[PDB]
């Protein structure tokens, strides 16, 4: 239903892209593989490391989450900026679910190490 | 005997899945965008960007222009490549008419 | 300006309909051509790496020609890209009238199916 | 480009794609790497050997082509069996000059190009 | 603006349909002129007749406001109908209106 | 710049959406409020304008409640939008498991088990 | 078939680029209006000759105006957009005597039609 | 119960099917592009247009700019105006020109015919 998210924006200009497109969109990540270890760095800024957590489903995908909340101030003209996000991502070589994941969220960007 | 046109659409629905690196070039950033104290704020959540990269303008025709560069170094066989090298941004502004980078996120602020 | 969402949809799918999915080709593929010659309407069609025995040809209760064939691929080693289609289902409807049931015969040679068909009003 | 030969397609049926289209989409390939060899397999039927041609680009990305004669006979409604085919296609895997061999059967086209290290 | 309501809801299904989108649709009028007169027709339903007000804001706009409160007893599984109304027809310098059983009448010189 | 058909079709059908099709408007109606209480569920929808007799309001064999109506108008003198809908026929599906309408001021109640 | 799916086709197209099918289903613009108990159609259609255009009063109460000509590329062709066959069905806000004196005069590339009104003196 | 989509598109085909004028100012006119003799020739159906009141410019860019502005004066009940008051088109040129070049262009029945001097034509 990916698709669908996309659609109701079609009529929007860059400047008005709603919260809820954000929300599905948001993380961007670039993934690699180098030494034996699944490497994911995705990017959340303004984020705290308390409300990020990262799983693996039994089905060979890795698991991204992340909530924040926003105090609303004055006169509003943008809500963009996503309260929460959930980002599944298809793994190619599946690591094994035994394997220690290290997370290191750092300036607004996520990196996550995964042993294969 | 079915229609092209449907055909199209689940084509669609895969090309859609996982989004290029160009596309989130294009999107980014989310703003917020409040008026307090005749002072207007756009928050953008950035993948870190160093600070001097960072550039803002305010254009002649009433609009707000963000642009940003990084350089990445492709280490190993590379799976995906969502993160944006380049940012450019234009933002219109509701009313008529001094930057901080804090955590990857920029918060603009605007006299009036 | 501030650009369109709509014009980042369009980039977006132009780059990525360069490689087109395997269920894409299942819908398209045959081709075929289509000609009346003697009283007969001949269909030839394109389905490369399906045995004689999988591919079946069925005359449709309604004026329609429908060809139908399946295929179990082999996949060993990294598999990158897989386009080629499995399983084929193709709804062709004939441009004259014809005889309802029996008379069309296939013939499956390098790889090309070719069916012909009696057509209606046609002379013993 | 190619999502135009795919909009000029749009309000017809199945059964009335265009040759252009089928020329622009034809052949769907199958592409692994296996025992230090990357294999491409294609379905093209209704070819000869003499007439399919593959050549690999300095560019990372390898061309297929072939050509043929029709010969229409009688009152024709189809015409959609394409005529020259030309697909340009880009290999994940590593290959400027290789030594390419390819096998033409049951309409069948297989290519085998050998990747760099294995054997 | 009007099309980004629109496309809002293509995921949903017809019942689906939600609020804000009603708010933006309603009313759908029809427009006709007899004798010189202007006559607006518009389909609004459970509002108060205090509540609705109409006024033109421009020389040459025709605008049309109507609010009210709904307060929902049980559990709510769907809330479609609309609370605010704000449609601006435009007209192609006295407006008479009466509204009766859903239907608001207008009448311009 | 040349510019680009789709930005051009956008701008199209965008300048047209102001006044939409009365036949779209039949799809769309009623908006209606679903709640249970007293262990019933009890749907409220906004059809202005048309008579008692004319609505029909059924259940289907499927899950589904069906609203029902329909209403004939004539337009005197030149038109110059017909936005009003005259044939309605509302479906809609039910959340609680489900075999008696009130209508006054254009708001249609209904109440079901 | 539908006029929907010609523009369609072009999506993904800049406009100096649009293809010539597209040119021959959307060409010409017209001004249509009814004025002194008459139905003026104003065709833009350039480079066409007289004789080449026809029109008819069809079955149903629409115009029909067809073109159709000729052009001989020179040299290296980069683009071929101008229309070949001009096939345009007009339908009719007003219904017209199709017994009637219909006068379509042509100049520089300009196709005026005009229509008596049913009940017009 | 019906979808939102197949609504849509019955609403989308609506809209489609009368044209404005403004779409025309936009995709008039179609073009025939050719090179020979060492010049580029653009011909254009650009009917009902005073000679006067045309344009054409050669861009910074490398691209044709044709520019076209009429009046028409509207009488009685109009019910279509399809035909475009302004137009300006710009052409993306398929082989590098002279911005200094000198131009030629012809109008006669309508068909705006432009000719411009390659880039490495001798005069
Ligand atoms: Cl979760
Ligand atoms: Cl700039
Ligand atoms: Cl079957
Ligand atoms: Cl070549
Ligand atoms: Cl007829
Ligand atoms: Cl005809
Ligand atoms: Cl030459
Ligand atoms: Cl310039
Ligand atoms: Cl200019």
């Amino acid at each position: 239903t990916m698709m669908n998210v996309i659609m109701r924006e079609i009529g929007k200009k860059l400047d008005e892209l709603s919260r809820e497109f954000y929300e599905s969109v948001i993380p961007p990540i670039d993934m690699y593989e180098e030494g034996g270890e699944l490497v994911v760095v995705a990017d959340l800024a303004g984020f705290n490391k308390d409300k990020i957590s990262v799983r693996l489903s039994a089905q060979n995908e890795l698991i991204i989450n992340a909530e924040r909340e926003i105090q609303y101030i004055g006169t509003k003209y943008a809500t963009q900026r996503p309260l929460k996000i959930h980002k599944v991502i298809r793994l190619p070589v599946k690591v094994k679910r035994d394997s220690q994941v290290t997370a290191k969220y750092e300036n607004g960007v996520l990196t996550i190490r995964i042993p294969v």
